[PDB]
């Protein structure tokens, strides 16, 4: 056990910890158990966040019993970086002495947060707070140790349907993960290797929760996944095709874009480098092409991380800020984002009842009068009309049965992604929810 976590200083009220452990050490195996067993004997109510809801049930298979209690009476509770944020949104106060957070190194919005409020109540004295990263927060290494040997060359790797020129990739008996920038992009890889006899499972941030359990059974030939394999997924494959590239939404003149690739991070390259290497014995190959890019301060990812967590502070108490080496990616002064209670309660519907995007509903509930109002959805300027695949503008019929056309005052593409994330944004348009 690594000597920051011998002993009982870790767990003194205000210490800070990181644990960098290459993946096939022993965090959720050897590591996490140990530290919930000391707490445990000392009484200390300790907090344990997941990233992932499948993070969540491995863990709970594992750590379930007599003082563990997990989240969507005891000493430990578990639960995820989301299932923090939303539960303390609602003034739902609870407090705890330790807390751990596993891979805490998640650029999402929830988990930005939730870092940023641990921390803060760490600097008050308040709880002590143990982060756990192969690649923690300010470090920049695109090669991190692993147990295994891995060889990393840069090859040119396709975008889309090739014709020849990449044999490499077919002739290679073994199995392969390869990292695409979005959904979009991945489906026109699938087509390429199924026309040329292979086995393909794609993964993405909604079929992650399904079909993370055929990657097992079924044993397929490539995955193709979209950066949600990141945050603690074991595909057990031997080869990482990396392009280095993502698409992150940002904004521009008031509207949310999801147009253009960029430059992943020096943390996300190693991450995804990451899922190999795990076993002694045998090399691993790492293939990627170009180089990454570490300013990341454009995506709204920023933004909205503090719009959830200047509406987590406990009113009348110190406001909080981003972890320590993420404070230079505040877009304002801290406690800046926050909106009155009852323009939180509608923020608070959005986000769980919705599934709007954190910038959306804090637009939202902050100007609109009535919670009931639908007419910002066709309200907005012609410019922010919403269209499909086909060129056609997507209608609605309110339920007076008027065909109305989706143009939002505040546009979001987030929301527009797929009909999966139009329908439900349509079912809201029209009154159904």
């Amino acid at each position: 056990l690594p000597q920051s976590v011998v002993g009982t200083g870790w767990t003194a009220k205000g210490q800070i910890t990181v644990l960098d452990m290459h993946p096939g050490s022993g965090k959720t195996h050897r590591v996490l158990p140990e530290l919930i067993r000391q707490c445990v004997e000392r009484r200390l109510r300790t907090l344990v966040l997941a990233p992932t809801r499948v993070v969540l049930r491995e863990m709970e298979r594992a750590l379930s019993g007599k003082n563990v209690r997990f989240h969507s009476g005891a000493i430990v509770d578990v639960m995820c970086h989301a299932t923090y944020v939303n539960r303390r949104l609602l003034p739902g106060r609870q407090n705890w002495e330790v807390a751990i957070m596993d891979e805490a190194h998640w650029t999402d919005p929830h988990s930005i947060a939730a870092r940023g409020h641990l921390y803060s109540l760490a600097k008050e004295n308040r709880c002590a707070f143990v982060l756990m990263t192969a690649t923690p927060p300010g470090k920049s290494e695109p090669f991190p140790e692993s147990n295994g040997a891995i060889a990393s060359e840069e090859r040119q790797i396709p975008d889309g349907e090739w014709r020849d020129g990449f044999d490499w990739i077919t002739e290679y008996e073994g199995r392969t993960a390869w990292f695409v920038p979005s959904i979009a992009r991945g489906g026109a890889i699938a087509r390429a290797l199924r026309q040329r006899g292979k086995s393909v499972i794609c993964l993405n941030s909604k079929t992650f929760d399904k079909e993370y359990s055929r990657v097992k059974d079924e044993k397929p030939d490539f995955v193709v996944t979209t950066d949600i394999s990141e945050m603690g997924a074991n595909l057990d494959v031997t080869r990482v095709i990396d392009g280095r590239t993502n698409i992150k939404p940002e904004e521009v003149d008031g509207r949310i874009e999801l147009t253009g690739t960029r430059r992943v991070t020096t943390a996300s390259a190693a991450q995804r480098r990451g899922r190999v290497g795990r076993q002694g014995g045998r090399t691993d190959e790492y293939i990627y092409s170009g180089q990454c890019d570490d300013d990341d301060s454009g995506l709204v990812q920023w933004k909205e991380a503090q719009i959830l967590l200047d509406n987590i502070t406990t009113a009348r108490g110190p406001v909080a800020t981003f972890y320590g080496p993420e404070q230079e990616r505040m877009t304002e002064t801290a406690g800046h984002y926050r909106l009155p209670e009852e323009k939180r309660k509608h923020f608070r519907h959005l986000l769980a009842q919705c599934d709007f995007t954190p910038w959306l509903a804090w637009h939202v509930a902050a100007n609109v009068a009535s919670v009931t109002d639908r007419s910002w959805t066709w309200e907005g300027p012609e410019e922010n009309a919403v269209d499909e695949n086909n060129g056609e503008l997507v209608t609605f019929r309110s339920p007076n049965g008027a065909e109305r056309t989706l143009r939002p005052v505040w546009r979001d593409a987030r929301m527009f992604r797929e009909g999966r994330d139009i329908r439900e944004f349509v079912s809201y348009a029209s009154g159904r929810r």
